[PDB]
């Protein structure tokens, strides 16, 4: 349990859903129990970028989805970005995640994966995802906040996960929240209750940027980087 990487690896290895019964039709989606390749990628990634005992600033997404980074276990890192940006091999079907494209263009504008991950650690309030399958067979992914019943079912599980992420060695002055909608409302209410962080800075979620601000992706790159700079300036 020595390094930051060791702790993340043990966390993901041990992660299991301990919340309440989910709404009808919804199944827990645990990327680390789905396919045997995932933990190997986890080990490869964190030992590459977190092989130290330095603290990190926390960036919080929403929660994993089955596609893209859900096949790697690495936040915002789909198979193509894992191969091309992290130089870590991936066997099997590629899975395109728009958020991963944005995040790694931002990371390169920042100075590269090594420099960024030396300073930042990405997680999410809810470390698991959720899926349902419709009568036609199409599969739906959920955000933890998509209904009052789902959020109620997973609330303490989420709080315990955030507390657990803080035990990794997190500089708590600023947490960055990706998602200016319901994710922000949830994390502001949580932080007012528990005071995990001195302040929360919310940024548009990479998926929102890719889908609705596509022509302006560069501006949002700058926005992310100016927020990280303001933290380091001050």
């Amino acid at each position: 349990m020595m390094t930051f990487a060791d702790k993340v690896i043990q966390f993901n290895k041990d992660l299991s859903y301990t919340g309440s019964t989910l709404p009808p039709g919804i199944r827990i989606m645990n990327p680390f129990k789905e396919h045997e390749q995932t933990m190997h990628i986890v080990e490869a990634f964190y030992h590459k970028y977190y092989n130290d005992n330095q603290s990190r600033y926390l960036i919080l997404g929403i929660n994993p989805y089955r596609f893209g980074s859900g096949l790697t276990g690495i936040p915002f890192t789909d198979p193509k970005r894992l191969i091309t940006e992290c130089n870590i091999p991936y066997s099997g079907k590629l899975s395109h995640e728009p958020s991963s494209v944005f995040i790694y263009e931002m990371i390169n504008a920042f100075g590269g994966a090594e420099a960024f991950y030396k300073q930042f650690y990405i997680s999410s309030p809810c470390p698991l995802g959720f899926t349902s399958i419709a009568a036609n067979g199409k599969e739906k992914n959920y955000n933890y906040y998509d209904s009052k019943a789902l959020e109620k079912a997973v609330y303490e599980f989420i709080i315990e996960n955030i507390r657990k992420q803080l035990t990794l060695g997190i500089t708590t002055d600023t947490c960055f929240c990706l998602g200016t909608g319901k994710n922000e409302k949830f994390l502001m209410k949580v932080n007012a209750q528990y005071k995990f962080f001195k302040r929360i800075v919310a940024l548009e979620h990479p998926r929102f940027i890719m889908q609705y601000k596509t022509a302006s992706k560069q501006f949002y790159i700058d926005k992310y980087i100016s927020a990280f700079k303001a933290l380091n300036n001050s």
